[PDB]
């Protein structure tokens, strides 16, 4: 059977955010009730909650009549989008062995038993659990990656998925690949709580938060293909993002990463010159095991407008012609190409930065794009000429420049434009924003 059909039709609950308001979608009209310190944030597509450490702070649905999706032994799958800040090694030390929901059917301090499921964090763990109606328990523990800038609860969106097969297992995924199980046989009725809440709960640390987006049911237990369609159905195509896959926006600072040399960052020879990469340097903690190579070194990067006559937005679109600058030394410097401008074999066009020579013209006119790597937040920067002719992507190449040491130089080149389908390829950028979530140790 149609698999967009099937994710319809087995959908008992589906949070949408429209018009500042948060509801049930899927047809069942569920009532979702918003406290007065749930926040509204930017999300995968459109906004997402965002939930901080106080009472005030929450979202619960109120389940309709109509759906039982998960007594009595019936299969079922919760899944949403997932943003949780990267965990301070200090946080780690302090807070390390407090769990705490942030999903949940179960209802504590009352009558019930606590029958239900909940999405609970611990440190850099992430936790499905479920109790039957006799109270018996069981649990998915995920260890997040050691290395946080490749790691899925560390500041970017992810997406959870986690299915849950009666006659077998429950299954977790993070952007539609198996990270955990549980055999889960043995477990009776699941008796929940009619309130679904979304709400931070016996979490120790003040500071924590986290975001949620797209949280929605179904009364089966999907399989890989059918969570893999459901994942990339997400990957709008819309607006370009940012490292944390949030909508990029103009006139904000970005450092750049290359994502095929992800431990490189972007320098300046000098106002006028040309860009190279450099090492970025890591952080290591071997006791906690959790390292990363460190943020925010480099050159801060602006996008504006190229020559806007319809509406402003704030956020960049595929296929928007932008100017791209660099901040420095309390201006803004256009990245461009001069004509004739040094080029390594005619072909791979060495970007100049502020560059202003009487009489020559520069090439700046670029226009960002989402060419390849849907599944990847990033983003392919192309340049043209005055006559609208493409001199190349912005990418790296190898060389030197008069007497200077070899260096990976930021170019403008045609090539890549026939290597697109490569797995990796020296076109595709991070736009990475300093952010509250990420924070260098
Ligand atoms: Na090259």
């Amino acid at each position: 059977e149609d698999i967009d059909v099937i994710l319809k039709k087995s959908t008992i609950l589906n949070l949408d955010i429209n018009n500042d308001i948060i509801s049930d979608i899927s047809g069942f009209n569920s009532s979702v009730i918003t406290y007065p310190d749930a926040q509204l944030v930017p999300g995968i597509n459109g906004k997402a909650i965002h939930l901080v450490n106080n009472e005030s702070s929450e979202v619960i649905v109120h389940k309709a009549m109509d759906i039982e999706y998960n007594d009595m032994f019936n299969n079922f799958t919760v899944s949403f989008w997932l943003r949780v800040p990267k965990v301070s090694a200090s946080h780690l030390e302090q807070y390390g062995t407090n769990e705490y929901s942030i999903i949940s059917s179960m209802k504590k301090h009352s009558l019930s038993i606590g029958s239900g499921w909940s999405v609970s964090l611990k440190g850099n763990n992430l936790i499905w659990t479920l109790k039957d109606s006799a109270g018996e328990v069981r649990q998915i523990t995920f260890r997040d990656l050691p290395d946080k800038f490749n790691a899925y609860l560390a500041n970017k969106w992810v997406f959870i998925t986690i299915t849950n097969d009666r006659l077998s297992s429950a299954n977790l995924y993070i952007n539609g690949v198996l990270m955990g199980s549980a055999e889960i046989t043995g477990l009776g009725a699941i008796r929940e709580d009619n309130n679904i809440t979304l709400k931070l709960d016996r979490c120790n640390n003040n500071n924590q938060y986290v975001s949620i987006d797209k949280f929605r049911i179904f009364c089966k237990a999907l399989n890989p293909k059918e969570i893999e369609k459901l994942y990339t159905s997400y990957l709008s195509i819309t607006f370009l993002r940012d490292f944390w896959g949030n909508p990029l926006r103009y006139d904000t600072e970005y450092y750049l990463i290359p994502v095929a040399s992800s431990s490189k960052d972007v320098q300046l020879k000098n106002i006028t010159d040309y860009m190279y990469l450099t090492n970025a340097p890591s952080y290591t903690n071997g006791k906690l095991n959790i390292y990363y190579r460190r943020l925010y070194n480099g050159l801060k990067f602006i996008i504006k407008r190229y020559t806007p006559n319809n509406e402003i937005d704030s956020f960049v679109k595929s296929g928007d012609f932008i100017k791209l600058y660099v901040s420095y030394n309390n201006n803004e410097h256009i990245v461009g190409y001069p004509k004739d401008g040094n080029a390594f074999n005619n072909l791979d066009r060495i970007l100049r930065v502020g560059y202003n020579a009487p009489g020559i013209p520069l090439y700046k006119k670029m226009e960002a794009v989402k060419l390849r790597d849907l599944k990847t937040y990033s983003v392919q920067l192309k340049l043209y000429d005055d006559k609208n002719a493409s001199l190349g992507l912005v990418g790296t190449h190898n060389g030197q420049i008069g007497n200077d040491p070899n260096r990976d130089i930021l170019i403008a080149s045609n090539w890549y434009f026939n290597h697109l389908k490569d797995k990796i390829l020296g076109c595709d950028w991070y736009f990475v924003p300093t952010d509250e979530g990420w924070t260098n140790d």
